[PDB]
RNA sequence: GGGUAGUUUGACUGGGGCGGUCGCCUCCUAAAGAGUAACGGAGGUGCGCAAAGGUUACCUUAGAGUGGUUGGAAAUCACUC
């Protein structure tokens, strides 16, 4: 058996059909879908605090499923006194059925439980399809437990999306359920 | 141990002395082969590396614009040019 997430059952099953209707597409591929999801988490304070840095790798690894990368320094730097090549910041790829099971994790279960959530600002897009914006206290993820936490941190999230332009993407995200505030 | 004896204490230098300099590397002066002076005009150097070597395999920045908890012009990530 090829088990398949239910995002993505949903998506063959109804998405492609009211997404071609909706925007007269003449082939059934040119649907838009999704490609990559990248979770980044930027701890400049790492270069004092190796502990932060391993908290962050730990704690990306018990939400999403998979094990971190932790980036490095592009360029040395004294604003915020960076050697190049430091441990600065960690991320984590998702793909294919991992990233749609992670993204119905997401907008099912931890939107919800984020203190005052009213949606999510429906118009953080790069232009091109591509919807980037924040979440402060990961504790919203139930996976991880409150007690080991060593300090309250936030990440990154950016879909990336075969759209053209916004439009689309945000349609796709609306008929995925995708709480925008709106 | 200058009581006494034998000797040394450089050269370039727009006189000499003082000052500065003396090996080697990069560019200009140098007039489109090469070479070509000056106390002409600017820099570096008397090392480091057991990988920062050899071989095979696999990959590409910087900047501008746009969107993102710290994160601001600028830290990390996505996309366009």
């Amino acid at each position: 058996m090829n088990y398949v997430p239910e995002l993505k059952k949903y998506y063959k099953d109804s998405v492609i059909k009211e997404l071609v209707k909706e925007f007269e597409y003449k082939s059934i591929m040119q649907v838009p879908k999704l490609e990559k999801i990248v979770i980044s988490v930027g701890v400049g304070e790492a270069v004092r605090n190796k502990k932060l840095l391993d908290s962050a790798v730990l704690e990306l690894a018990q939400i999403t499923g998979q094990k971190a990368v932790k980036t490095k320094a592009k360029k040395a730097i004294a604003g915020f006194k960076i050697r190049q090549g430091q441990e600065i910041g960690a991320k984590v790829t998702l793909r294919g059925n991992a990233m749609y099971e992670f993204l119905y994790k997401l907008i099912h279960l931890a939107l919800p439980r984020v203190k005052d959530f009213r949606g999510i600002n429906g118009d953080a897009f790069d232009g091109n399809g591509n919807y980037s914006f924040g979440i402060t206290e990961q504790i919203i993820f139930s996976e991880i437990d409150y007690d080991k936490i060593e300090r309250i941190s936030g990440l990154n999230i950016t879909i990336v999306t075969t759209a053209s332009n916004d439009k689309e993407s945000k349609a796709l995200l609306l008929k995925f359920g995708m709480p925008f505030s709106n």
